[PDB]
């Protein structure tokens, strides 16, 4: 049944506070997701593919900027993107969970990745 997952930024660290989620293939999860921080931005993207695709969507976003979501506008390995936070701001993602797998979650905002990133497990 539908479920929200809370996460957060690791104060002002370049860190996701949950390094990983599982939930349900199928399931409607609800990312909510806080930034803890005052003075950074981050988001919670959801890719498809591994290290390498998630280090090509987050270089595409230096040049795509925050009007784009610092995000490439071609959604192939991108299953679900938080809108930006801004400090001290809370965002919401809603999707139905991918196929049973594992995959990443990262934070596009510039420099933030490699460091920021998690795993959603999909049983
Ligand atoms: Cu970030």
């Amino acid at each position: 049944g539908p479920v929200t997952i809370e996460i957060g930024s690791k104060g002002e660290e370049l860190a996701f506070d949950k390094t990983e989620l599982t939930v349900s293939a199928g399931q409607t999860v609800t990312i909510r997701f806080k930034n803890n921080s005052a003075v950074q931005q981050h988001n919670w993207i959801l890719v498809k593919g591994g290290e390498a695709e998630a280090a090509n969507i987050a270089n595409a976003g230096l040049s795509a900027g925050p009007a784009a979501n610092y995000l490439p506008a071609d959604k192939s390995n991108i299953i679900a993107e938080s809108p930006l936070a801004n400090g001290n701001e809370t965002v919401e993602v809603t999707f139905t969970a991918p196929a049973a797998g594992t995959y990443l979650y990262i934070c596009t905002v510039p420099g933030h990745y490699p460091l920021m990133q998690g795993k959603l497990v999909v049983n």
